[PDB]
């Protein structure tokens, strides 16, 4: 459970990421795409994207990068009071997208590293650590969800 304390960190950070989502939410999916290259191959949308310059000019990209971050925005918003948020998007990746839970660490890990290079001064290590725990709860959430339905992992 994150304190309160760990809570204002997160969504303090969250505050400028919602300055320009679509900024970022490129940023993580390209981050996450060229760290783990196996993730591209779950999006047949963005399967016959080559390079990061074709990633980087892709509008549909861009677009699912904010459809992303704002449907985290409104479970981060929840401050772990996110279930009915968060069951939606379990039972989606895990039945209709086929996403394994570690592709989630993996977007995770991208998320902290985009954070960190736009927001020093907002991200040091109290509220990188603070994030983490936010995300690894959201993780342990949908894991648990994961499991019910027999897909856990
Ligand atoms: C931060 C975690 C993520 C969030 C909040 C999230 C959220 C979303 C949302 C809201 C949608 C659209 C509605 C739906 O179909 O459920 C979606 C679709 C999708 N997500 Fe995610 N997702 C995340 C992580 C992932 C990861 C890591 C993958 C793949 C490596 C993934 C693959 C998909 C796919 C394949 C679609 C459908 C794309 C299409 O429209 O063709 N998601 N996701």
């Amino acid at each position: 459970v994150l304190s309160e304390g760990e809570w204002q960190l997160v969504l303090h950070v969250w505050a400028k990421v919602e300055a320009d989502v679509a900024g970022h939410g490129q940023d993580i999916l390209i981050r996450l795409f060229k760290s783990h290259p196996e993730t591209l191959e779950k999006f047949d949308r963005f399967k016959h994207l080559k390079t990061e310059a074709e990633m980087k000019a892709s509008e549909d990209l861009k677009k699912h990068g904010v459809t992303v971050l704002t449907a985290l925005g409104a479970i981060l918003k929840k401050k772990g009071h996110h279930e009915a948020e968060l069951k939606p998007l379990a039972q989606s990746h895990a039945t209709k997208h086929k996403i394994p839970i570690k592709y989630l660490e993996f977007i995770s890990e991208a998320i902290i590293h985009v954070l960190h290079s736009r927001h020093p001064g907002d991200f040091g290590a109290d509220a990188q650590g603070a994030m983490n725990k936010a995300l690894e709860l959201f993780r342990k959430d949908i894991a648990a969800k994961y499991k019910e339905l027999g897909y856990q992992g």
